[PDB]
């Protein structure tokens, strides 16, 4: 499933960052690396961005960016 599908309080593990080269390197550089848990701190309906936590850091992504990250839910 895509990361944007997780609701507030849910967790998953990154399996793949999709998109083109520039987008991928941008997202991976924020800390979205394979095999680490991502926790949803706030996915508020219709509001942008979504607030995540991974590698111990708070990171916000636009919903359309989180649409492009494949995860497996915990």
């Amino acid at each position: 499933m895509r990361l944007s599908e997780l609701k507030t309080g849910e967790k998953g593990v990154i399996v793949k960052v999709l998109g083109h080269g520039g987008f991928r390197k941008r997202i991976v550089e924020m800390g979205f690396i394979k095999g680490k848990t991502v926790e949803v701190l706030l996915n508020a309906p219709l509001k942008d961005p979504i607030k995540y936590k991974i590698m111990g850091y708070e990171i916000s992504l636009r919903r359309q960016e989180a649409d492009m990250i494949e995860i497996i839910s915990e």
